[PDB]
């Protein structure tokens, strides 16, 4: 197993290809009585390059990427936005990126509540340590 | 400048000393009309060892540490708890640990609101990447 | 990676995700810029896509003869022959014994 | 880091902290100097801010055509095309199948 | 944790950016009955580059920084001044720079006095050794 | 780090943060355990402090003669002489010329 | 010149010698109309080992040193105290240790005043950076 | 550095700075402790001097026969012969041809 | 990793996923075996879980005195003191000045 | 980012812990009109250790793992079974394990058909090469 | 035995030779009452370069290969297609490439059924792990 | 591998699998392209074969004199003499003693 | 690889291909030999299969107590406990809180 | 260290300790010499201070245009532009959006 | 502590600066009934470069220093002179340079006499060995 | 020329020989109208081991040397004394040890005076730098 | 360097500079000390000479039989035979053919 690398490793191949920008996905927005899922394919972006913001019920996903070729460059951007329903519990909203490079913004509705928040402890600028689940 | 190390580096000195457990601090809880600050000296603990939780308005800070000596050990624990006032905006609560090792839990009251939340992007288990402020 | 033979200068980019009228190609001397902008309202808000690709063509290239063409497949290809060589297709007759 | 293509010489500095009329840009042959001075009385006294940025432009640059522009965002950008190349924007028409 | 470096390490990025000069901060001057705090963001300056002086009740903070690029340079300066109130105990004034790079000049008022001064022992030119607090 | 001379086995721990009646010292053969528990209600809730220190004393130590003493300064010291040596303080007279 | 070392380097020779403790010096206390000098020979102590304190007009110099031999140790202590005259300006008191290892506490009387204080900037625990004089 | 011959165990310390009646020598089995304390009022306050020197004598040493002596020069010397050897000075007669 | 002091032999395994009556602990001389079996019908079929943990206790351990206990938390702990040492908890009295 | 390793790397920690066996998951079986999903947490098992079989409409997931300690061992097994509904297209059933170690058996119902099967090309014993999707 | 290499190793010899494209083979299609065999000589292609698809009863084998010489290239392609008989069990179709480089697509007819399918477990993109037969 | 003597430029490819009328040879300046396409219906469907071989002939080669010939054996050979040398076969007479 | 604990000596071989009455197990002191022979006429002739497996058991093994057993699955297992240890299965009772 | 740009040659020395009329600056072709002499009677005798600083200016420097200036601060600065470049200060106008 | 070097080490910085020549010092000449001190800051000169002479009661301090730059040089000189009072004991005059680089010429008056002279033993040209004080 | 070493190098040979102690020399004391010479053979002693003192007109030369053999030692001492005549100029007395190891104490009488004293500049403890004569 | 054969222990020191009655030889168990002191008034004052030589003789040496002898040449030699060997001179007769 040689390909044990970050998901963005193979983005150097795509200097000329511009379909890698977050494409529309199968069942992108999942709206059940339990939660409000948003799944995006951000595989062309480092986590360091992405921005996730929440202004009221408006959720914004943003991303920017620049490479330098010998004498030119290759810029790539996106700006996805979602207005969350009124019944969604804004406090418990939680964003994750798995090793495949698929972002998934999980925000449960007010009814089905977990009651406790695992507050992320911010360390240095742009870094935080979360509670790892244990058995 | 030789002592450019993590704040918990010198905790190996304190195997027998048990005053290093979060002591009561000068102006520990600061309750203004703007925010609700909680400042703790967690310098004896790695960020990986601490837990910060929020069940309703009840905020809990927890910590555990184990060392192995040649034939024995040295355990150290704490459990600090604070019930936040009703007027505090639970959504915007934000915990930080500076390089000195002083935890500070900042939660602004409902009135003075920032309006936007910088959502931490969770990467791997127990890790997240936050938006770094830029000029 | 770009096709830079002594004969010609060719560049193939996939732009299938973008519609033809959304793309802009500009030339500032030996500097080639290809831009793209998408903007469609989603069910719950909106979606945006942007890119900017820049090339610096060598001094050998004859800038007057630049052609930009997007095919049925969606991919855009930019070609321009260098000053000196004649871009002429010539079929060679095949002889047998 | 400065933009030094064979085409042009561009320099982007953020000066948002300083007001436009407080800034001074000077040229002494191939030497470019950008100065800034702030002076506002604080509640308890005063505050001062100062900077001096100096560049040595290569001999290729055409010094007669230097433009210094500060945008809405507050950042100042200085650009000057080199002697030899024509600073002309040219939109290329996009053709389909 | 890769970014375990001095606070001024990332100032090489800012050759062209001139907002890094001590900006006005939230609650810069704190004037209570206990003390007289002054907090500045000197993160763009080495401690070696700063000067803190006291002429009577007039407190002056100064700073200078020079870099050399290939063929040019990038100078940066500031001069902050504060006139301390008459009731402030000038003897006990104490300046510190934390690992984040935030200077904080603490000078308690005459009433609330500590009674003892921890005199800094000057070693070589521009260096001193202070008493480290112990439990 | 513990005092382990051929003469005696001594251990000094600071426990000033804990009150004497809150501490527990136990012995399970050659295993020494020192525990501490604090519990005071804060203004806004409560505060807890806990520690457990464990030592494995070598077989040389005479376990019958163990003394645990907390002084005015708050620090606890545990000492126990090894089997073989007589714990006797003896003042030597000083002679001159 | 081989002996280019700290002044305390040769203290390992003195394991058994106990005259090295600050001896009474020629013209130890110098009391002029200008200043109030105190000169001590602390050559047996690292600057890190010394403490200089000021409680009112009472000035205290303290020092402690421990070595470990194969099976024993060698402790050395001192506690010097001086009550400064009422006419001495307590604010401008200044302690230095030269490369020879001679401490000298200089405190000028109220009349002959320098007017400006070069405030030492404290960096990390027990360290500070002073203004170096320049021509 | 201590004199540890198979014959005897000798220790020489300078204590000239301290007066004889200020010094204390103690023995706790094979552990030798030498303490010193000075306390004189200065013109402007007071001066203190303190030291503690500790030795661990090997099991060969005969502890019953320990002598501590401070000479005119001020230096204290502690000697104790090991169990086995007879501490006897014997002058050898010198013969010629 | 197992607790193997000269005093005792202790083993802590989490078995919270398994119910107490589903577990089997066997001893074959110095060989300790801990087995577990789960069997619950799912909505669409069935689910099975199995484990087998084996330890070889050293010859020092006194096999007659083995105790296996599962607490409220669900974790099982097996302890057995070695032949030679007396498993007796002894609280030491704390003295002050 | 140090923890760029296979998902089963940390299973050596769990020699004594037996909760790591596939636990019941949130929304394990998802039965929509489109597909029939089965999601399992097989993170304690190498892909080489698992078996997935289909006898008629009966789907079986199996797994076995053995470690050797100094003088003992640690065995772990499971056998999950699911009877797929009659309307599920048995031909297009597709099993995947992501880098997190979550198995997901996807089998679409007869109606919503993809029409083409990407047949896996078997190379050596127990290895196959699938068609990688391209833009 | 030096020639212990992949079957495609010697394809670098054939830059100019274009007979290596899957040639017609002896008894290419074998149609018995038991199975429906298709045997092809794909020795000029890496398994990574081939595609095997099934749209209904239509089976398609595809392949592409590109080399770069100093200043030119050598492309090679094929597209073989077979329409499988109605009586063939489409579920149990199974493609293999032996170490000689001969592809063989085995698909048994409905009557003679194995009853169990050894489902290939997909690992990373374009990779899968199959059950290895054991005695 | 291609025959590139100072005398001539020769290229031998086997194309026996393809029929002569199915092949295409093109020249675009110094770029030589050889394409092939086969298409025969199988018993159960169809079979396709395709290839594209491209060469970049050096500037020495005289492009006017290019000959492409496929022999009885099926292999195609492309030869073209370089500008400067005369392609003339000359039989040398053999003399004896 | 053979099971050689201090407790016992166990050997597991698969012999499923051979029928039980075709196998022979012999012991020559500390030397264990397992032989197999198959002989069935094929359609066109005959087929033969043969194997010989030999082990040298250590001197610890008690040779009197050797058991050879072939299960339903076809695999043969040979076990023999070493001299010193008692082969006794003992179920340990499981206690809860 | 001296300022040696392609534009000019500049040298800054501090001479604050010396009075202006005590200093001497000489030029011998491309050789620049700066001398200083102080002479004041002390209370008990006299004090002298002397220095000599020498520079070798490169052949690029235009020697006719050398200016030596001592400011209020006491420091002397010697500047001379090289032959080829025009020493002209030019203020660039600042434009906004 | 990196700056453990000779006092003249940093004189290479001062190629252009000419204030480093012995400046007038605070309390340069100290004339008590005990001794006759002369303190000079010779920190810009190696001890090898200085000359101290005594012609009758006339004491002369001299110094010279030359550096070579790429194509030029930097010379520096001084000549300090002092006429010692008639009551000074010329025999016991003693010059020292501490590690800071401060020369101090100590010559006691006839009354307060030490009685013994520690005669310096001259070794090789320009070198001598003095009696080191011992406790 | 191999024997280019210090004069005391060969003293390790003389562990048992005790004639090497300064022997009486030919014309040891030379008393002319010009000077008062004293010549001693101190070849058995390092310059570091010798002491030369002057109490009034009494001149004392002293020396001590200790070696350590495997289990024993070899001590060697001397104490030479000379009372200088009244007419000798005590100020100009000058001691030297040549490379052969012969000490020579030269002190000229009052009449024949050199007028200038080359004052030895003391550097570190027990070291001094003298003026080297130049042509 | 000392003569330490299995036969005897011999030590030769030159003491010619010292007179016989000025020397002192002492024995403290296995420790041998040789001291010397000279004191003659010079013409202008006095001269002193001192030495102390110490040896540690091995346990093999028989201390009862120690002889110290200073010859005509002035050199002192100390010899003592080890316990076990007989110090006897034996002349061997020389035989011829």
């Amino acid at each position: 197993f040689e390909d044990m690398m970050p998901y963005w490793a193979q983005r150097h191949s795509m200097l000329n290809n511009f379909n890698n920008i977050v494409p529309q996905q199968l069942n992108e927005v999942e709206n059940t009585a339990q939660k409000f899922c948003v799944k995006l394919d951000v595989a062309a972006f480092k986590p360091e390059e992405l921005k996730v913001n929440l202004e009221g019920h408006v959720l914004t996903i943003e991303g920017h990427h620049e490479v330098k070729t010998e004498h030119g460059f290759s810029k790539r951007s996106f700006t996805r936005q979602f207005t969350l329903p009124k019944d969604v519990d804004l406090a418990h909203i939680h964003t994750v990126i798995n090793k495949e490079g698929q972002m998934t913004i999980d925000a449960p509705k007010t009814g089905s509540n977990t009651t406790v928040r695992a507050l992320p402890i911010h360390t240095s600028a742009g870094h935080a340590v979360t509670q790892k689940p244990s058995s």
